[PDB]
C-alpha cells in the first residue's frame, strides 16, 4: 500500500519539476478540454469601414474578410520514461527521488520547446504575415563584445516597429534568444556593475523588459527531428531557419494547445531482463495555429 | 438564464475591452445626452476687452459676428459586430471567450479613430483657420533616424506658432503621429541610453509632456468620413493624407455626443447555421470651431 | 411542446427513409460518439493463427509496418432542407408529414452515399496499391456497349467480366466471401438472361426482391440510379467545386479506371467509411421572408481512410 | 552528483548514455537502441577516511 502513495509524492515531484525547467508555460495558449482529440481557434482579423443608416442592411458588408477557422490535434503520445532498480525505491531516498525526477521533466519540456519554436519560423517561412531584419553583410566582419549588443538592440529598435501596422498591443510578449548572443551580452545594455535589481529579476529566471516584450531564452532551439528547420540550409527560398537565425520574437497569442487527461505516470514491472519500470505520459504536443504575424532577424 | 448570465458578464467584459485600443476617451469633448437626438455647442466669446468707463452697453458691432453654436447630432447609428460559431459557450472561459470581445472592441474603437482624424482632415482643406510647415527637405531625402527625428522637433517651433500666437488655453493639448513616425522623435531624443521603458510615462498609457503638447502616437490614420483626398498625391490640398504625419490638433475643437451608455444583444439568423451578435452604439462625430490644426509636408 | 415533441416523430420518419433510400448505411466503416471531433479506425490485417511453440515469441511476430491509422476530423456543416408550411405539421401528421420526410431525405442521402465514392476517388486514380500485393483488372468486353443490347449479350460477358474481379479479392487476401458489386440500371435488365433464363426463377430457386440480388456466383447486386453526381461535408447543393469531381472526365489517354469508361465498379468490404456528429438534431424557426416558418437539419460527417487502393472495373479499347 | 547512505561504505547510481522524451504510433516499442548498448550502471565504494 506504502509503495502505492510513494508513487503520488513522486508525482507532485514531477509536475512541479516540469516548472523552472519551465521555458514555455505561459506566453501561450492551452486549454483543460477532456476526450477531445483535437480543438480549433479562430482567424479573423481586426478592420472596420463606414456605418449604418436606417435604409438597406448591414448583410453585405463582410464581403472581403474570408472569415477563416483553423484546427489542430494530438500527435502520437509525449513522454520518456525511467527504469529504476530500486530496493532503494521505497525508503532513503531524498537524494535518489530528485535525481530520477529531474531526469524525465526537464526533458519533458526539451521536447515541448521547439514543437512550438521552429514551425513559428515556419510561419514566417512559407513564403503570420511576414518579417525579417539584420545588421550589415555578416557576422564575419562583426565579432567583438558589445558591438554585439548594439546591432541587436538596433535591430530591436525595427522589431518593436513592424509590432505595429499589424496591430496587436505591445502589453506582453517576449523573445527566446540563444544563449551564446544572449542578453545583447548584457554589456551594450548594461554598462552597469553591481545592479541586476535595476534589471528586475526577481528569480523567475528572467531579464526585465526591453524595447518591445521582454529578453529571456534557455539553451539554443530543436525539436521536430526528435518538422523543417534547415539550419544546414542558407537559403533554398526558406532563409529563417537556424545557421543563420537569431533570439527570436514572439507575437500575442500566435499558438497554445490541447492536452487530454493532463500528465498521467504508469508504474510496470517488465521482466525479460529487468529490474523495475515506470511510466509517465503526455498527450498533447503541437505546431500550429495560423499566427497573425512574426519574424526573426539574420545575417546576410 | 445561463445565455443570459454569460452575455451579461460579456458586456462587462468587452465595456471594459473598448477603452483599452480606444486612442481617445478623455483628452477630447464628449457629452452623454438624455434621449436628445442632437445637441449644439458655444464655441463662445473670448476675447473681452471689459473696459466698461459707462456709455452704451455691449453692442451692435459684439452683435454682428458668428458665434453660432454648430448644432450636430448622430448620423445614424454607428457600431458594427462579428459572426461566431458557438461552442465554448459557459466553459472554456477566460481565453477563447476574450478573442471576440476583442475582435469587436478594437474596431469599435478604430472607426471612432479616423473619425476625429476626419474632423481634423476636413478641417483645414476646404478653401485663424490653424496650420501647417513643410518640410526642410524632400520624401527622398527622409532616410533615417537621426535626420527624421530632429526635423519633427524642428518643425515642433512653429507648430507651437500657432498654438501661441493665435491664443487658446495653452494648458493642455495633445499630438498625433504614427509609430514610423513616434519612432523617429523618441530616437531624436534618446539614442543613448538603453530603451524607452526608462521612460516614466506608461502607467498612464501615455507620454508625459514633451517639448509642446503631449504625444499620443496613433496604430492606423485610415478609416473614413479618406473622405479627404488621401489617395491623391496633392490635388492642391496639402493637408491631405499620405503626404506626412503632422496631424496635431487641440481640446474643445470637436466633440460630440452619444445615447445612454452601451449594450448590445445576439440571435441567430440560421440562414447559415449560426447565433450572431449585434451591439448597439450612438456616438456620432461632431465638427467644431477651427483651430490648432495642421500638418508637417513632404515635398 | 408539441412541436419538439412531433419534431422528434418527423426525425424518426426522416432517418428512416433517408437509410431505405442510400446505397450506403451498412457496408461501410461507421463510427461515432459524442463530442469527438474526430476519429481513427486502425488498418491493421490478419494472418498468423491461434498456433505457437513454447520457445520462440509472440511479440516476435508483429514488426508490422504502420498501425497509425490517420486520425481524421469532420469536414463542417453539411445541410439540406425546404421551406414549408404549418398545416402538414400541425396534425396533417398523416401522409404529408411522411412525405416530405422523403422529399429532403433522398436528395440528402443520395448526396451522402456519393461522397465516400468521390473521397474514395481521389487517392485513387490510377492506382497507388504495391500483404495486398496488388489489383486486378477487369478487363474485355467480348464487343463493345455500342453494340451491346439485349440481356443475353451483356450477361454472357458480364459473368465473364467479374471473373477477374472475382480475382483481386483473392490476391489481396482478406475475406473475400461475403462482398458487393455496384452498376447501373441501364444493365438492370442483363442479369435477368444472365442469372435465370429458366422462368424467372421466383418460387423454385428463390430470389425474389431481396431490396437487392440474392447472392450470384460471387459478389451481389444492388443498383445506384446516377454515378458522377454528389458531394458531401460542405454547404452542399451546388454546379461544383466539390472534391469528389474524380477524373471520371477522362477516360483514355491513360486514367483507366476513370467512371463513364466503366459499368461494373467490384470492391471490398469497410474499404472505407467514416466518423457522424452525436446522432441526428434539428430544428425549425420563423423568418417571414416571404411569409417563412422554415426547419434545418445540418450534419457533420466526416470521411474516409485506410491504404491507397481503389476498386477498378471492366473496359474498353 | 552527490549521494547519500547509512552504513553503506559503498553505493551505485545510473549513467546517462540513452534518454529523451518521444513521440509514436502504437507501431512499435523502443529498447532496440537500450539493448545495444554497454553495461547500464556500475556502482562505487569508500576509498579510506
Amino acid at each position: 500500500d506504502k509503495l502505492a502513495l510513494f508513487l503520488k509524492v513522486f508525482g507532485g515531484e514531477v509536475l512541479t519539476a516540469f516548472a523552472r525547467t519551465s521555458v514555455t508555460t505561459s506566453r501561450h495558449m492551452v486549454r483543460s478540454i477532456s476526450s477531445g482529440k483535437s480543438a480549433q481557434f479562430p482567424v479573423l482579423g481586426r478592420t472596420q469601414a463606414a456605418y449604418l443608416a436606417p435604409g438597406e442592411n448591414l448583410d453585405d458588408k463582410r464581403k472581403d474578410i474570408k472569415h477563416t477557422e483553423k484546427v489542430i490535434t494530438i500527435d502520437g503520445l509525449l513522454t520518456a520514461d525511467v527504469l529504476i532498480y530500486d530496493i532503494e525505491d521505497a525508503m532513503n531516498h531524498y537524494d535518489v527521488r530528485s535525481e530520477y525526477t529531474s531526469q524525465l521533466g526537464e526533458s519533458l519540456a526539451m521536447a515541448a520547446d521547439g514543437a512550438v519554436l521552429a514551425e513559428i519560423a515556419g510561419l514566417c517561412n512559407v513564403e503570420g504575415t511576414a518579417t525579417v531584419i539584420e545588421t550589415t553583410q555578416n557576422k564575419a566582419a562583426l565579432t567583438d563584445q558589445v558591438a554585439l549588443g548594439k546591432e541587436i538592440i538596433a535591430a530591436l529598435t525595427k522589431a518593436r516597429a513592424a509590432l505595429t501596422k499589424n496591430y496587436v498591443p505591445a502589453a506582453d510578449r517576449v523573445f527566446y534568444c540563444d544563449p551564446d548572443s544572449y542578453s545583447a551580452i548584457l554589456a551594450a545594455l548594461m554598462p552597469n556593475a553591481a545592479n541586476y535589481a535595476a534589471l528586475i529579476d526577481p528569480e523567475k529566471g528572467s531579464i526585465r523588459n526591453v524595447m518591445g516584450f521582454e529578453v529571456v531564452e534557455v539553451p539554443h532551439l530543436t525539436a521536430g527531428g526528435a518538422h523543417v528547420f534547415p539550419a544546414n540550409k542558407g537559403e533554398g527560398n526558406v532563409k529563417v531557419a537556424k545557421d543563420n537565425v537569431i533570439g527570436l520574437f514572439m507575437h500575442r497569442s500566435a499558438v497554445g494547445t490541447v492536452k487530454l487527461r493532463d500528465l498521467a505516470l504508469e508504474r510496470a514491472r517488465r521482466a525479460n531482463f529487468q529490474a523495475d519500470q515506470i511510466i509517465a505520459k503526455y498527450a498533447m504536443g503541437h505546431g500550429g495555429l495560423r499566427p497573425e504575424a512574426a519574424g526573426a532577424v539574420v545575417f546576410k
